[PDB]
């Protein structure tokens, strides 16, 4: 049919059998179809992210510097085929041909307070502080705010803080070769005791084990104590493998 | 029909099917309906706020700095897509095209004496003194008085105050680092006793 | 019908019932009838 209305906030796409070539027809505005063009679809309403939410699209258009859409001349639209890009809040916009809804308009993430988000860099990339990110390096983005989601960056899990209370310690074990919040280089497999008193939030390598509370040494009591390496205790006193005190 | 009476404080949305747009024909006068115009909907009552309420209305018409309903040339309106905005009492108001009301004329709510109401804001914005506040920041309304609602602030909850008697104290846990009414800082699970 | 396609030599007349008044549509052209008008007669030849 030639006579094409398109409602408001609609679009519909024309195939110019000529070039077998399709365009996005977007616009509050009834449209003729002649007889080399073939409408592929009635009109859709353009897809609008809602503010606070995000969407992106499977092959966005590959546009231009300006931001305007770069159409093949042959009648196509240029795009960056298998890539994904982020949306944020916008006035409704037509899906140009050759573009796939990849995710919805679905709420941005914002993590609650003492919580932290286990992100990874899927893809080469360079982060805000032209920091040299890697594909694989671990991210911890902490804090109760929003997290705007990226294309390079994967969130992994959600990591919730520990809290220490007095007279507690955490046990905490390297993943990986790593330094302690104190500075102290690690060893995988390493395992140490934090005892700050708060809500301590894990590393992306230190590992959170367990709480050890401590032992109250009444005048009646006292603590029999053997070694399992090398170390100096408290005290200073350097005691061997085995020892006990 | 091109015979259309409107009832007074009422309202009717002709479809100019050459532009397929709509225009809200609002008036307590009759109107007629030509051959490219379809009324979309028999008159409606304008939706007034009787005073102590308030509505919101999906995607509120983009109005401009007097307040004109900024019409698009096409012969639509404009819109501000997804938004709400609060509307307290007036006059009877038309619903322009593409408009929904997303909240009825419901009152205002008035906290009681000794409670407080536990805001959050779920949008970043300014508040009423230039406060930087940021999506997620906690808020207390306490007072026996009246909260007017707000886009960007959502109420939680109403939390009631706890009357600490003569030789008694009430016992504080810290749910995050903060500090207390005495200025003292507070670590998470922290617990304290206020007397 | 919208689509109105005037043959080469022929004419058509839409009438506006707005007004009731009828114009010829005269030319080698097609044309779009909208709700407005009416189209009184197929193209003739002139």
């Amino acid at each position: 049919e030639f006579i094409i209305r398109i409602p408001p906030y609609h679009y519909i796409h024309v195939l110019d059998q000529n070039s077998n070539v399709s365009r996005v027809e977007v616009g509050p505005k009834t449209y003729i179809r002649q007889d080399n063009e073939r409408v592929l679809f009635a009109p859709m309403r353009m897809v609008t992210v809602p503010p606070r939410h995000y969407c992106t699209v499977a092959n966005p258009v590959s546009r231009d510097a300006q931001g305007l859409v770069l159409f093949d001349v042959t009648g196509q639209v240029r795009l960056r085929h298998a890539d994904l890009e982020i949306r944020l809040a916008q006035d409704p916009f037509p899906l140009y041909p050759g573009e796939v809804l990849e995710k919805d308009i679905t709420p941005l993430q914002v993590v609650l307070p003492n919580t932290a988000l286990h992100l990874k860099a899927l893809l080469d990339f360079e982060d805000k502080d032209g920091d040299k990110v890697v594909a694989g390096d671990e991210w911890l983005f902490e804090g109760p705010g929003t997290y705007i989601p990226r294309k390079e960056v994967e969130v992994v899990e959600i990591i919730q803080a520990t809290i220490i209370r007095q007279n507690q310690a955490l046990r905490l074990r390297a993943r990986k070769e790593c330094w302690d919040r104190d500075g102290k280089e690690r060893v995988t497999g390493e395992e140490w005791l934090v005892t700050t008193v708060g809500a301590y939030l894990p590393a992306v390598f230190e590992e959170v084990l367990d709480l050890v509370d401590a032992v109250i040494l009444t005048e009646k009591t006292a603590l029999h104590l053997r070694a399992r390496r090398n170390f100096r205790d408290f005290r200073g006193v350097s005691r061997r493998t085995g020892e006990e005190w």
